[PDB]
């Protein structure tokens, strides 16, 4: 009853993460994916899976662990909805210079216990329409247990960095000083660096960081800012950075050749898609274990907004996002050939 | 000295009209096309063929069209930029709320001439100043006389509402439409659409068809085609996205389907419909082809915009000689046709 993510099959859970796949067509009568199918990971069962569920079923860890919260609130439970693409039943207009950060803290004082969940869906989560978010994109998601001090301190930072847009909150009672409550407020975008990094742990000991960018910053958010804190290095050799242009065929027709495609096959989802058809908000260091899931993609151009993404060392979440690297290089060109072209893709 | 757009020779001409080509790469080393590759047409030329130059490049139409005015204006030139994507040089953030519109209105008082250039490129163009060579783009430029480009801009200040900057006045009387496109556009439009019949100045008769931002409804099939009494040709437009398909090896890709082909025009290069702004259309009869600010995609944003539409048999037919339908592996030209249909879908 204290609040918890909850896993695959409804128990409480420190820490779980998805990977969602996209919509993937077979032919003109079926979809290979309906872009609801995803893998599934957490410490207890200590493998990087698919799962039997599809995401939008009242089934699995995130259907679970939203109706944990939303389903019967008790007199103290509370809420933080955000996101820059707010749902249709959002409580007021948008505002265009906030964070395209997006996400759910909730929240219990009386039983002293939060938890977050980070995704990338616009128009997501909805406290009572179950909204059906788009099927289109890969996607990564990552729910953690905190402690309410926990919570407090994470909102205190997004208040002054990420400045989420927060609609359809539930104070639960909360006194005004909170900063929970400060974070269902006006912002203001005042801090005078363009930066910001804090570590937290899980309710279960498990260490994480909450690396964030404001409206100042203006550099490189993986190499100059993520990579530069972890002190390890971003692992971008083979990211898309930008866009590819249409590569020669022959006969002078020129098509999409994706060059880096994103592959959970070994992961026993017997899928693989182009890395422009995911909303590529992971990364990982290419030493030390470093798994990144946030708010902010992998593309040289970026908007001057705040976002950030969570850091956390796994082993094998590390090895199992490692592995779903594939290359494959258009018609009559080489590997070297292929990584020269996505390399191409980081120059401004 | 009379406003005209200028041609590939650098003489003044009624029209012309060109399709430049995206960026086109072979390796990391090596392009096929660098983007500013194109075909140019004119009715004294009379054929749609590849261009000897690049439009960045010191010659050409363009080049001479727009030098021709901004390059030693006198008195009395002036002109009229506007942009959804204001160029650096402005120094102004964009006013989302005004209409998709791009284009250069040119004029000279004393002469009583003017000159109108339609184009897609964002952040372009500025009087004393790269635009992006990445997609396939339309250009149209039409010579008008001052009488007819105040009647333009009279629709423009009410329907197209397009962003005006570093206008040039050149003198002008602030009772003129011209002089009013460049302060604030606050009049309120009735309706959410309009059309005006004009001549270019060697009587080439045209139409701009505008939407405003009230408009929700299919530009091309509930405005322009009804407008035109006939049907645009849109069974192969790509409308929508197509999500990726299954190869044999086990993979899902990017598959195209629906590519643009100039190679019958003397340019040796077929890209995908995606890397083309695809703000063009012609009809399926009366050799209607239009040429604008909005493009073919269901999904628009409730903008002003609007395209220019005049007949013109041969560059209809070089028009609708460019489709190029290539299925992903193991289906049909058939099943490749209904899922480019399927980008149609609401």
């Amino acid at each position: 009853m204290a609040i918890s993510p909850r896993d695959e099959q409804n128990r409480s859970v420190d820490l779980w993460f998805a990977y969602k796949v996209p919509k993937l067509t077979k032919d003109a009568d079926s979809d290979s994916a309906s872009g609801y199918e995803y893998v599934y990971y957490d410490r207890q069962v200590g493998a990087v899976q698919k799962s039997p569920n599809l995401m939008n079923d009242p089934k699995g860890a995130l259907f679970y662990t939203l109706d944990s919260v939303f389903g019967d609130p008790g007199d103290t439970t509370g809420w933080i909805l955000y996101n820059d693409e707010m749902p249709a039943d959002a409580n007021r207009s948008n505002n265009a210079t906030l964070g395209h950060t997006k996400g759910v803290i909730a929240f219990d004082i009386a039983s002293s216990s939060a938890l977050w969940l980070l995704h990338s869906w616009p128009k997501y989560a909805s406290p009572s329409v179950p909204g059906v978010p788009t099927p289109l994109y890969g996607q990564t998601f990552l729910c953690l247990s905190l402690d309410l001090a926990t919570a407090g301190k994470l909102a205190a930072q997004m208040a002054l960095h990420q400045q989420p847009q927060v609609y359809l909150p539930r104070t639960g009672g909360l006194d005004h000083t909170s900063p929970l409550y400060a974070l269902t407020q006006p912002l203001n975008a005042s801090a005078p660096g363009d930066s910001d990094s804090l570590d937290f742990k899980t309710r279960g000991g498990v260490p994480f960081k909450v690396i964030a960018k404001n409206r100042k910053w203006g550099k490189d958010f993986w190499n100059d800012l993520v990579g530069p804190t972890l002190k390890a290095d971003m692992y971008v050799e083979t990211w898309i950075r930008g866009k590819i242009p249409p590569v020669l065929d022959s006969d002078g027709v020129h098509k999409t050749y994706d060059i880096k495609f994103i592959d959970l096959r070994k992961l026993g989802a017997p899928w693989a898609w182009p890395e422009t058809q995911d909303h590529a908000k992971w990364g990982i260091t290419t030493t030390d274990n470093w798994v990144c899931v946030g708010d902010i993609n992998r593309m040289v151009t970026q908007e001057k907004r705040g976002g950030g993404t969570i850091a956390f060392q796994d082993p094998k979440l590390w090895k199992a996002l490692c592995e779903t690297d594939l290359i494959i290089p258009p018609p009559g060109k080489t590997d070297a050939q292929a990584r020269a072209m996505i390399r191409k893709t980081h120059e401004p």
